[PDB]
């Protein structure tokens, strides 16, 4: 909880909290006014990451194929199993590697009245039971999946039809995603990759959209975030300060690989 | 009782009704105790302008239609406050604590005074975890708030606040930087000004509606608190070296409040907000 | 039965009925010795005239009006008289102790007496914490007080009892400063005058409407009391040599509490008082 | 040590600490003045302490019969070992059967001088070894022996025509003593018990000293001491002060016994 | 060091010599810092006068032939006077501490001054435990005697001290009841007048020969360690919020301190005593 | 070697002799890369500039003179300054650490070099607590001093050195207001002007007697480290995924505290106080 | 002590020398009672008789000649007897225990006595391992070897003993089936008659030299004993109700074991064997 409490506090508070980048249309970050604190940016940052999803509810016609049974696949603290349960009426199934996170998601679902339409599973993955789902999304969580094992499970609780609808960083060519990929622990594969993996499982590839320009603007406003944090919060201790540094020096680096041309933020959605 | 409680409830009183906050004197003068000076005469008299300043509080916040409702008791200390809209305005409250060990006794009050059913205690650093007692009409927050995030804190009441509900807040706050640094140290608070928390509020969605200076009407609770440890550290053959030391402490802190109190850098105020 | 329950148990018992306070001799004498002086006899002495003060509290006080409610017993000790209130009354009686180890014995003796549903035991600390218990008819304490703040006390009193609502005391008050030092010391008591109970209990919304003199009805009680501990000294020889000395001590303590209830500087007191 | 405290704190502070009556050759108590501190009282039971040492000096011609080779049988916290030791440059084995009391003996020996003539043995009593003795002394410690045991012991680690000598109550009838015994664990007998018990062990009864009368303004003193405590000390605990309200009794109850006839405080020498 | 000993030795400045009682002004006025009113000008400033109070002292009670033999300092704190005693004037020490953990201290900083062999430390409660250091010329006492039951203490000063031995002490006392109540009760120490130590004394065969009256001088001690306390508050970001706390509390303490240092009270002396 | 160790020693070892500063490079200037572009040919090239700071140091300080004799290493890491100026001076050397951990190591590597019985070990916290190893010729801080008190570490200082002796010091100042953050905030030291070693060292009784910039001739460690945490995550697959990350973290930082060293708010410089 | 050791202590004590084994009463009468009829009159006289029965053996078994070199005591219980004849006769006695115990309890009373440097124990179960003392002179059992097996334990002695060297027994024999019942099964022992020690002596290369029959001399013992018990069941209230059954049965079993000393089915005896 040290952990999410530092990440609570850079993107949230609740009931809808969101762990990845967010979307900007026009490709750059809003103007820097007078207001530069941690506050500023943060809410920034937040409005993004829901218009995030809001784009991908867009490009995935999410009224009929994300409005069902769902799986929601690395929930990280429930935003967006809560934005499809919310805005779309969806019954969300929600799947984490975290128990500390299970009664967060579930706690924020009943505050948002959706309590009923929102379960956690906690599995490293798993479950068959809970019959067949419309849907799975997964929104920058693939990166740490055995892609092919996922497929093939995929296939085995997803109704025919049924769309799986990825947000991921991907690699355009080798190391190309190399900062990204040590930092946060995940394997970024190509999109080819993905395709094949979903295609030896029974899934077709309907959609591929690149989003890597609009997203770029995230890595600005985390950087001048963390900034902002460093230069105006006395109380940090020697060892968050230093963290918080870290953090500084990886969003710099996060940011100039996201423009070097070797990596890719897509979205994918895929059909059973 | 723990030890910190069981000061806590030697000097603001027995159950039920237990307030952790200033008194509240209308006409700015400290009562004169001409003839009855002992411990608990200035205890009594705590405790009067305690439950005075709650219920000023309800006059000039109109707690009989906006505090009657569902409403959350944000820091709500040994339940005091939570008892009072409860049964004096028949609130179903919700009050929340960061002392796991408060709980127990704001519920067990709470039955004492007939109004279990009424009062729930949530245990919550400030208000960042789930709330989700449906959508509630009033948030209140006595001498609380300066231990919040505030641009945070009126976030999360943003959320679970109905449009028109009300944030009624009293507090501490500065009128210039360092205008509060005793209490701030002493107390582990970090307060602020008042157009600080307006500004947190307005990011947040909340309007202003009510700003009431009560500074020299709270003084008196400096002499009153002053005089109370004194006569405690005059009369009391009993006490060990050590809480001894910590009322002598306490004695020079309340000397030092109440001058910061009156050197206007500091100002006790009532503040209500409504959701837009 | 701990040890220190177990030797009050010897002195005072056998249950059900156990009570721990002094005893009520109306004619002010102690009952002359009979052929009979084995600790037994002076034991059921004691237990008589101990039965025999509640008596004549729920005579003074007119316990079937004010005592056969709702009421707390404030410091139960092993519930002889919660079960008094219980039994001769048809009192409802929450039973409050500060000792947690004599919670199931007054509740076990209770069953014993068939009034079960009608005693309910509380641990709390003289009575701070919370008493979700409704709204009480009356509240007895039998020698227990001195070990209370007064005025916290008779405030808490306030909150639970019903207006009308009488708070019954049988207590060793001081009558001149010091007048019951050896009481205090001995007992961890903080005893004092009849006067600082008014003024407590003024304070807290009480009117004062009883206040009886029970000094000389209640010092053959230590003349017992002595008794029965030298019998015990003379006839035992089972007791340890720690028992033996705890014995002696008490003795002592017993002939040096009968002579300070004789100096005049304390009273043995009955006060009631109305909410 | 809590135990050991309350002890220094009434008959203290060392070198020499004292843990018996005191003598008081006019048997009465000097007047009281306008000092009745505890301080006042403490300093006076001291000095007649050291009087019953000196009385006892005297009587037993300790010059020639204390100062050679001795046991302190029971020697407290070492006041008497260092007086034999101090004053009749004797060289003293002094016997206790409390671990902790012996370096409390040992150090204040050395702050006298004297570290090199006294020693400490700490048994429940033993050791033949460490040669021939040429006298015991036990002052107010043998009401707690096995005196036949006791007697014979003695009678094999002391020279020919060595000495025993003792202070000691003894009951001139049955239960004579019943209060002292049973406050102080003691076991009070006759000196006729003595005297057999010596005999049968090779032990001649040769000097037999009442000093009741000398002895019983002790009490008065002792009685004062703790009242001006009680009177005077705002830090004592609770229980600290129940404990000395108790001694305050059982120290009246102790002077009354010791006038009832049934009492004897008594010095006995033996001869080997 | 453990916690309260690290907070000592950042205000008392860095080993070797480290002290724990107040300062002397001859001139009883408190320096003008006029320029640099950085924390660690007025620690300098404070270790300075400290210093300067054991010359004084040393100058008044003779050290040169009474304080150069073998010397008992009791209650030595972190040593500072000891080292003083054992390099200024030669004496072979015997520091007597009731904490067992600053007895390395002081050995250490003895052997890093060269003087490790004439500074040894009994970790004593008083001092009722034995003392075999063979017939002691002389006891020291800065600021140390408050906390002893003078009665017992001069009579085992008077066994282990040799005929014309002097005691020499430094200490608060009190001209009236009450009048050091704070000193008492923030440091748990038991204040009496001169004229119960010369009774004390008188009974255990002590003769008073000195009796200095060092009030006014000693005053500025409390304006200087004031203004460190504030300096720092004023300065160090990163204290935690317990450290700034205590700070804060110190700094209420020292005022209250030197108000009562001025209110007629109370009495900072110089005694000396010879043994009869 | 607990893992913090033994990360230190795969970059900066093997043993004996290890530092852990950054190294001089007198042409200011990067060595152009061979053919061999290993993590150990950096590691070596590393190393060699790293003596030659040492090196450097000695001469600019007249080490024969004024670092021979009986001297403090304060911050001696693991040893490799202290068997320095031991061997190449024949120092007798008291060697001050914060970590227990690396005291063994460094007196097993000075018994390896021949100078174990002219280095001696101290466990302590910044020097504040006694030194009992006589009075001191010098005391030597290789990028060390930026963890402690500078005007109570000088007062420390001013008691245990003779007067003449030398104060040696290497260390990241700020020439500017938040000029060494990065640095400040990644190695956990509170970097300070000159100015601010120069006011502490005079209120201890130390002139400053020789004030040298070094800052362009270090840069190019920052090259030759980042260099070599590239071609470690290059060419190791058997990095866990935790050090891979750690490794990540350490080339990021690296390159950040390179572009700090040439933004102009950090100097690289060499002091020398005289007692 | 441990429980049962202090109770023996209690009976036969005290140290220095304590024996544990019947007394010798030349008259084959007991004392008559004089005014003093305490329990300690009885102990002093069983100790004495006790002695006596050492001065007895010595006598018949010529110990100034035979006994005074390097012999065993073998089961010296705690160490009366071999105190006696390191005392007594100068001999270097290795003292053999089956209980550690007592072990160091016979050290500390031979220091007592000044015959420490002639007093060693050993701490086996019946002689049955290795015994590096040297060729011994003889060895002595006095009432503990009913506890063992007789041919090995004579192979045993045959090895360790010089030729002529010396066996010395006191025992209870049978001269008769079951003929010591009573004291074989209070004493957990298994008495054997005299022809079966002398089978086993012979077998193991000893001759019998010397067989005295003592039972009437020691009779008087049991009479002491049985009254020792009585007069501290009679005079002793602080015993415990366990340490009370406990003497009660010592009572029953002292008279049974008396009455069987008189049946005639059973010897005490002295026997003495030479390699
Ligand atoms: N996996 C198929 C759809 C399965 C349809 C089964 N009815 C695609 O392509
Ligand atoms: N306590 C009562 C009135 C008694 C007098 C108190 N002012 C109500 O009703
Ligand atoms: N115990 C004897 C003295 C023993 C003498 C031995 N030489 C008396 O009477
Ligand atoms: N520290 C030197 C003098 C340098 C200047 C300090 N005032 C001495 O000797
Ligand atoms: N044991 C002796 C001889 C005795 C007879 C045994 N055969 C040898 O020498």
């Amino acid at each position: 909880d040290d952990k999410t409490a530092k990440l609570v506090r850079k993107y949230g508070p609740g009931p809808r909290i969101h762990y990845h980048v967010g979307y900007y249309p026009s490709s750059e970050a809003p103007r820097h006014t007078r207001d530069v604190t941690p506050d500023a940016f943060r809410r920034s940052i937040r409005l993004h990451q829901e218009g995030l999803l809001r784009y991908a509810a867009k490009i995935w016609g999410a009224e009929h194929r994300l409005s069902g049974r769902i799986l929601d696949v690395g929930c990280g603290l429930g935003g967006g199993s809560l934005f499809w349960a919310q805005e779309y009426g969806a019954d969300v199934t929600a799947v984490t590697n975290a128990p500390e996170h299970a009664p967060i998601v579930e706690g924020f679902a009943r505050e948002c009245g959706v309590g009923g339409r929102v379960r956690t599973l906690v599995c490293d993955h798993l479950p068959l039971d809970g019959g067949p789902y419309d849907a799975a999304v997964a929104i920058e969580s693939s990166g740490y999946f055995d892609r092919p094992v996922w497929f093939e499970r995929l296939a085995h609780v997803l109704r025919p039809g049924g769309s799986v609808c990825i947000e991921e960083v991907f690699t355009t060519r080798p190391h190309g995603a190399d900062v990204w990929a040590e930092y946060f622990y995940t394997k970024p594969a190509t999109v080819l990759d993905y395709a094949e993996a979903a295609k030896a499982a029974g899934f077709e590839l309907v959609d591929d959209v690149d989003a890597t320009s609009e997203t770029l603007p995230f890595w600005e406003e985390s950087t001048a975030w963390t900034k902002a944090v460093l230069d105006s919060d006395s109380t940090l201790s020697a060892v968050d300060r230093r963290q918080l540094r870290i953090s500084l020096m990886a969003n710099q680096a996060l940011g100039a690989e996201w423009q070097a041309g070797g990596l890719r933020l897509g979205f994918l959605r895929f059909e059973r």
